[PDB]
């Protein structure tokens, strides 16, 4: 089997991407944030504290003839950005772009943090990291991909995120029309439960490539590109007036600037992030200070190849017995 679904930016800045997901019988369609940095499929629901729901579409398990309470199971997750959610668990039928999993754990939120409430466009998350990170207790549950894998034509999914435009998540096949050149594959460590890999270096604009190993994670659920302070300083030094602002929370730059591209290495291959992908707009409405899309990972504890990087590539998440990651230009 295969599946193919369009993923759409939630706003004009590509702050996140939402993908429609069918849950239950009859289908209830929710728009979920596909997150290769976590491993829980959780949704706003009829059980979510009413004051914490503000415009989201909810899953109502009582209206699904295939929903079953997973007795005794609870979940609770905290994300790198400080947001969180928790609740109980149902199993139900879940379909993405025509690919159906029966008995998928659907984690129903009883509580969500303010950031989730305040984002009316995101009805929940669909985790695509390794199932070892799943938070359900006392019996850990499998991701949608893990459940689907054996049925797929090939045990892969691909992320093709758009810049200020829709893109695609495919399951079970590689669309050879969706990228240019070849796909370069690189090793993955699953030791921390992430799609963790090592970039071979970087360049800023038309500058020379610096060969250096950068361990990080391919994370569709993180907006920005978080890299070591040395790398990030080298980038922003090429933008007149750019500075790190403790009050704002990262590098800012004059909105009048033209940003240089940023290249990262995948083996001997190179992925070029155009400068415009690195512009996250005014820090506050009407400001002429703009927020940068490349930020320091110092004090995160891990480098993160988030959407800024991934949207410059066609990305293969290869879930073979020994997982790997593939990147192509597009």
């Amino acid at each position: 089997s295969t599946g193919s679904a369009t993923t759409t930016p939630i706003d004009s800045l590509d702050d996140a991407y939402i993908t429609p997901v069918q849950i239950g019988t009859p289908a209830q369609t929710l728009n979920l944030d596909f997150d290769t940095g976590s491993s829980d499929l959780w949704v706003f629901s009829s059980e979510t504290t009413a004051s914490e729901v503000d415009g989201q579409t909810i899953y109502t398990p009582s209206k699904s003839t295939t929903a079953k309470l997973l007795s005794g199971a609870t979940w609770s997750i905290s994300y790198g950005d400080g947001s969180s959610s928790s609740g109980d668990v149902y199993t139900d039928t879940v379909s993405v772009g025509g690919l159906t999993v029966t008995g998928q754990a659907v984690e129903s939120a009883k509580k969500v943090s303010s950031s989730f409430t305040e984002d009316s466009t995101i009805d929940g998350l669909l985790g695509l990291a390794f199932s070892t990170l799943n938070t359900v207790s006392p019996t850990q549950q499998k991701t949608f991909f893990d459940n689907a894998k054996a049925s797929l034509d090939s045990p892969v999914f691909t992320a093709d995120l758009g810049y200020h435009a829709p893109g695609t998540y495919n399951f079970g096949f590689i669309d050879t029309t969706a990228y240019t050149g070849s796909i370069t594959y690189t090793a993955v460590s699953t030791k921390q439960g992430f799609w963790e890999w090592t970039s071979t270096g970087y360049a800023v604009g038309s500058g020379t490539f610096k060969s250096t190993s950068i361990d990080g994670i391919a994370d569709t659920g993180t907006t920005l590109l978080y890299l070591p302070a040395t790398v990030v300083s080298a980038y922003w030094a090429q933008v007149s007036g750019a500075k790190s602002s403790s009050s704002v929370g990262g590098y800012v730059f004059p909105c009048s600037a033209t940003l240089p591209s940023f290249t990262f290495g995948v083996g001997s291959a190179r992925i070029v992030i155009p400068g415009d992908y690195i512009d996250f707009g005014p820090i506050s409405t009407g400001s002429s200070s703009c927020f940068g899309g490349i930020q320091s990972s110092a004090g995160i504890g891990i480098n993160i190849f988030g959407d800024v990087a991934l949207k410059a590539a066609f990305v293969v998440f290869n879930g073979a017995t020994t997982p790997t990651l593939g990147f192509a230009s597009k």
